[PDB]
C-alpha cells in the first residue's frame, strides 16, 4: 500500500529510543525526512546516523528538553531553518509515573503536565502555521491506554495522559480547517527499555527472571498474552499520518492487544 | 508499506456495491483472493468481473442472504470447497433504518437483529474453525458511528449496531488464542449510492439540488465538512487486516471526519 | 429528601425476587403503588403480600413471561384496568448467560434478545401512551456493568445488555418531548440468590466455603472488595425515578463499587 | 428518603453563588453543617448568614483562592480548627474558558490546571486524613459534560475538566480502602449568572432578548430543551454524598438533560 509520504518532513519527539525511534524508522522506511528530538546528544547522533545509512533520507537532530518552552522554540526554529516547516508531527516524548496522590509533591504533578500536555500545546502553536503554509499535515499524540483505563500505581501519568487525549481532540477540531488531521494513539503494553529495567529491578531479590515477570504482566493484562514490539506499534503511527488515512480526524485509536476492558 | 496479504483469502459480506465493494477492491489490489457475498446476483457478477479484470485475482461469488443461517452455511461451504478456509472475514452487509420505537413492528427489529448481529455470529461460528487451521486470521465488523452516537431517525439501526460492536469485542477475546484478531470499524458519513438516492428523493420537490443537500448533511455533522469516499474508508479495513496491525485486538476504530462528538 | 412519588404507579418487571423485589420495596416505602411482574405465580403472590403488608400500598400482580408479546400485552392491560396508566416503569427482568460464541445455539441468542431488548421495546410501546396522558413519567433499564465491560463467560448476556443500554438512550430522545425521562442503570456485583446458589454449586466438592468464593469474586473485580446489597442498589432506582432527578435524561449510571475499569 | 447526613460536615468549594451555593443549601436542608469557600469576602459572608438563618446548621466561611496551595492550606486548617475534619468534600470551584489553542498564553493553561485539577489534588491531600479518622466519607468532583464532549470555544476548559474527571477516578481507587467514596458529576447546561451575563452580552446589538438566546442554546444542545436549575443539579450531589449511595465508587454521573450525544 503506498503511504504517499515520500519527501515529507516528520518531527518525532522522544525519538532517540523506544517507541519514538521505531516511529522514526517507520516514516524513514516510507521515504519521509526525519526530525529527531530528545535530550541525550549521543543516543541522538546514533539514531540519525543509522536512519540516514539505512534509509537515505535527510535527518535533523534537535537535542532539547521538550518539557520547556525554550526547548520547544528550538525544535520549531531548527525545523524552520533546515526544512521550512513540518508536514507531520508526532508527540511521543513522555514517561511513566509512580506515586500515591497522598504523597506526591506538587512539582511532580507540574512536571508531567509540562511534559505530556504543555509540550503538545506548544508544539502545535509553533508548528501548525508552517504546516498550514505547506498545505496541511498530520499530528499524532501518543497518549496511552492509561488515558482511559488508569493503572493503579501511576495516578499522575493517568491524569496527564487523559488531559493529553482531550487536548488531541480539541486540536483536531480547531485545525481541521487547515487541512491538518489530528489523532491520538493509545498503546497497550509495548516492550521498551524501561519495562526491562523495571522487570529486572522487581525480580532482583526473587530469582532475576525478568522475562517471566514481563510474561506475567502480559498474562494479567492482555488477552494477546504478550507485549507489542515498538515496530508493530510504529506501523499504526505511519498509517495514520499517511495519505491513506485522510478521513481520520479527532479519533483515538487503541493499539493494545485486547487490554482495554470496555467497549 | 507492505501489507503481506497477497494470496490470502478474504470473505467480504455486502460487497456487490458501496463500501463492501471498495473494500474488496482494496484487498484485490494487495493480491488477496476475494469471496464476494450479496443477494442480488446481477451486481455480484459485475463486481466479480471487474475485480478479476482490474486486479487479476481469483473471485468467488456467493449470492445469498447472510441474514439467514442457510445463506451463511452456503458461504462457509463455498469457501471450504474453493479455498479450504478464509484468512480474512469482513462483516459488512447491513443497511440503515428509519422509524420510531412507538411505531416500528417487532418484525422490523427482528430483521435488523438477524442482519447486523446474527450474520456475524453465524459467520464466526462457520469460518473460525478453518481460519484457526490456517494459523490465524483477521475478522472486522463494520458497525457505524451510530453504534455509539445514535442518529435520531434510526433507533433500530442504532441498537443493532451497538449490539454488533459488543459482539466484536466478545468474539475478540474468545478467538485471539487462535491467532485470530477481531476488530470493529465505525465509519462516519461515507458517500454511497443510497446517500445519493436519498439526497435526490428528498430534493425532488424543491430544486433537485441533491449535492447541496449532501453538503448540508456534511456541514451539520462533520468538522471535515465532506463525506468520505468509500476508497478512503477501504484503506483502513485493508490495514487492519494486514500483517502490519498485528497488535490490534478487540478495538473499535472510528473513521469519521471528526463526527464523533466525545472523547 | 422528599422523593415526591407518593401515590404514583410503578411497574417493575422481574420483581418477585432479587434486585427487582428490592426496587419494588424501595418504591413501596416511598408510597408508590406497585405492579409486580414475574413468571412464578406463588413467589409473585408472596412478594405482593409482603409489600402490601409492610408498606400499605396497592400491589397488582401480573404473572407472565415479559419476553413474549402476549405477556407484555397482559401487563399493559392490567395496568390500564387497575390504574389507568403507569407513572414509572423499571425494566429489570433479565438473567445471566454462560457459553462460548462457537458453541451457543441460535435459539439461545434469540431468547436473550427477546428477554433483554424486546421486552423493553414492547413495554415502551405499550406503556408510553398512558404515561404521556398522565403528564410524563420515568423509565429505567437495568442493564449491567457488562453492557460496556463484558464478562468473558457470558457473550450473549454482554451483547444483549449492550443492546439494551443503546435502546435506553434512543428511547430517551424519543419520549423526552412527553416529559418522560428514560435512563439506564448499570449495576456491578449485587448479592442476589443466584450468586449464593452459584457459590454453593462451585464449592460443593472443595470445602463448601461459598462465602470464601464470593469474597474472592469481590476481591478480583471490585475496589470496594464486597458485593452490594440489593437494597443499596434499589436506592438509586428510586432516586432516579423521583421528582428530585428531573434533569437526568438519556444517561447511564453505574453503581458498581469501583468495578468499571475505565473512565 | 433519609439521606442520613444530619450533623455531618460538608466542605463545598466555590459556594458563595451558583451551583456551589445551591449544593450548600441542599446539604443544609439535610442537616449537614457547611464549610463555605470562595474568594469574594462580601458575597461569602452574606451567603453564610442566609444559610444559618434558613437552615439552622453551623456555617464556617473560608475566603480564599483554592487555586493556590496557601488557599487550600487555610481551608484545611480552618476545618481542622472548627470541626476536627470533614465528612464530605465537594470540589466545585471552577469557571469556563474561551480561546483558541493557537492564541492562548501558557499562563492561561496554567491557571486552569491549578484551579480545576490542583485544587482537588491539594484538598484531597489535606482533607482525606481527617476524613479517614472520622470513619470515611464522600468526595465529589464537579467536572462538566465538557470533560468527555468538548465545546469548540473552550479548549483549556475541556482539557482541564477531562484531567479532573480522570483525577476523580484515580482518587476513588486510592481512598476506597479508607471507606472514602469518590465520584464525579458532569453537569450539562445549568442556569447560573455567567450564562445570563453571556446571553446579554451576546444579544446587546440584536434586540437584547437574552432569554431567547439561552433558549436557542438549550434547543441546540439538550433534548429536554431547557437549562437545569442549580437546585435540580444539587439534588444529585446530596444524593451521591448520602448514606443511600454507598455502592457508588469511581463513577462519573452525567446530569445533562440528554446533552451527551453518545452512550
Ligand atoms: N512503553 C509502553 O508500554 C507505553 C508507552 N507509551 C508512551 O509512549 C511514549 C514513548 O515511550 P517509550 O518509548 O516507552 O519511552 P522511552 O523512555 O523508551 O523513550 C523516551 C524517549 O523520549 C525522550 N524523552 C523523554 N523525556 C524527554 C524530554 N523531556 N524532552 C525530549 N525528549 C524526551 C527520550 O530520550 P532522552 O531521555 O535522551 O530525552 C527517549 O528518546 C511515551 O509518551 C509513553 O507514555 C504509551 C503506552 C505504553
Ligand atoms: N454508507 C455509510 O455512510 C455508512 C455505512 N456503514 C455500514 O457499511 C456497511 C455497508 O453499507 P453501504 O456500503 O453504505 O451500503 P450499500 O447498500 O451500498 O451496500 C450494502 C451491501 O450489503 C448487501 N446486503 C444487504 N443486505 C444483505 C443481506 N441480507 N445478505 C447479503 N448482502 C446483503 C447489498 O447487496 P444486496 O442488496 O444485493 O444483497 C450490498 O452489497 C453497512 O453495514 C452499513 O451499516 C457504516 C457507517 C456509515
Ligand atoms: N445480580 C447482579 O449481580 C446483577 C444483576 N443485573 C440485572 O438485574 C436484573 C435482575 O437480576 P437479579 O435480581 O440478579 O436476578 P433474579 O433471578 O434474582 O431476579 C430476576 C427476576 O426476573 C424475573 N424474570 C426472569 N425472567 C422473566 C421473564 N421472562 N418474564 C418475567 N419475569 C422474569 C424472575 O422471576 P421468575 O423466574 O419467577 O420469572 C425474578 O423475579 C437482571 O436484568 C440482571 O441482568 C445487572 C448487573 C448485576
Ligand atoms: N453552569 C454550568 O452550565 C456548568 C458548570 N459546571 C461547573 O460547576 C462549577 C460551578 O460553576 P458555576 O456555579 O456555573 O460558576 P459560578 O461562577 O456561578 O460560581 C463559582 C463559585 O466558585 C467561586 N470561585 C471561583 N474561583 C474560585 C477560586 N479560585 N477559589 C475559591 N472560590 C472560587 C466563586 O466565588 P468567587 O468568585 O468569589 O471566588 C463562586 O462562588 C464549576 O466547576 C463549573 O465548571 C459544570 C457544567 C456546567
Amino acid at each position: 500500500m503506498d503511504m504517499g509520504i515520500s519527501g515529507k518532513v516528520a518531527v518525532i519527539t522522544g525519538s532517540s529510543s523506544g517507541i519514538g525511534l521505531a516511529i522514526a524508522e517507520g516514516f524513514a522506511k516510507e521515504g519521509a525526512h526525519i526530525v529527531l528530538v530528545a535530550r541525550q546528544v549521543d543516543r541522538l547522533h546514533e539514531a540519525a546516523r543509522s536512519l540516514k545509512e539505512k534509509f537515505g533520507v535527510r535527518v535533523l537532530e534537535v537535542a532539547v528538553d521538550v518539557a520547556t518552552p525554550e526547548g520547544v522554540d528550538a525544535v520549531v526554529e531548527s525545523v524552520r531553518s533546515s526544512f521550512g516547516g513540518a508536514d507531520i508531527l508526532v508527540n511521543n516524548a513522555g514517561t511513566g509515573s509512580n506515586e500515591t496522590i497522598m504523597e506526591a509533591a506538587d512539582e511532580k504533578w507540574q512536571f508531567y503536565w509540562e511534559l505530556h500536555v504543555m509540550a503538545a500545546v506548544r508544539l502545535a502553536r509553533g508548528l501548525v502555521p508552517g504546516m498550514r503554509a505547506r498545505g496541511g499535515g498530520a499530528i499524532i499524540h501518543n497518549a496511552s491506554i492509561c488515558a482511559v483505563q488508569p493503572l493503579w500505581y501511576e495516578p499522575i501519568y493517568n491524569v496527564t495522559k487523559a488531559a493529553l487525549m482531550m487536548f488531541s481532540k480539541t486540536l483536531a477540531t480547531e485545525v481541521i480547517k487547515d487541512n491538518i488531521r489530528v489523532n491520538c494513539i493509545n498503546p497497550g503494553l509495548i516492550l521498551t527499555p524501561d519495562w526491562i529495567k523495571t522487570a529486572k529491578e522487581l525480580t532482583k531479590d526473587n530469582g532475576g527472571d525478568w522475562k517471566g515477570y514481563l510474561q506475567s504482566v502480559a498474562d494479567e493484562h492482555a488477552p494477546i498474552k504478550r507485549f507489542a514490539s515498538p515496530e508493530e506499534l510504529a506501523n499504526f503511527f505511519v498509517f495514520l499520518c499517511s495519505e491513506r488515512a485522510t478521513y481520520s480526524v479527532g479519533s483515538a485509536y487503541f493499539v493494545d492487544g485486547g487490554m482495554l476492558k470496555t467497549l
